[PDB]
């Protein structure tokens, strides 16, 4: 089976929004916000739930860019992910326990302190094209396969 998790990037016009992982799951990166979805919210409550919790920032619309699937060798549930993105928010980000956010310039952007898969689809998203990701990871740093194609629904 899968679970549901959600990823948000402020995507600017010259500039993206990213948090410094500091503790738990993917710690010492670079990337979204977001997380699981729980039981009793939709997916984009989470969203805009794990957005406001991990940077204090909440937005008017967040826009669906994305969904990759991730398949960890040996673990049972794949992670299904829903990638958002919006321009205007809503506040200024602040630090969490779970999240430092900094700005990038978008040709400034961290790939070698990020996850792997990001530096095959976060090109997709800066183009504002949708898309469909499924990566295998062995533990956290190898990409054994995946394949990524552009949608017209995501
Ligand atoms: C491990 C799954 C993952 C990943 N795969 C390697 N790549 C990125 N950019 N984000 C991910 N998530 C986003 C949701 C919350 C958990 C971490």
């Amino acid at each position: 089976a899968s679970r549901l998790y959600t990823l948000v990037l402020v995507l600017q016009p010259q500039r993206v929004l990213l948090g410094m992982k500091k503790r738990g799951f993917g710690a010492g990166r670079w990337n979204g916000f977001g997380g699981k979805v729980q039981e009793g919210e939709t997916i984009e409550d989470g969203a805009r739930r794990e957005l406001q919790e991990e940077s204090g920032l909440t937005v008017d619309a967040l826009h669906k860019v994305g969904q990759i699937v991730f398949e960890f060798v040996g673990e049972p549930e794949l992670m299904d992910v829903h990638v958002f993105c919006t321009d205007s928010i809503q506040g200024t980000p602040v630090e969490s326990d779970e999240m430092r956010p900094c700005w990038f310039q978008l040709d400034q952007i961290p790939f070698k302190d990020m996850w792997p898969d990001d530096s095959y689809w976060f090109p997709l998203l800066l183009q504002k094209k949708k898309f469909h990701g499924y990566f295998k990871f062995q533990g956290q740093d190898t990409i054994l396969d995946y394949t990524l194609r552009e949608v017209d629904t995501v």
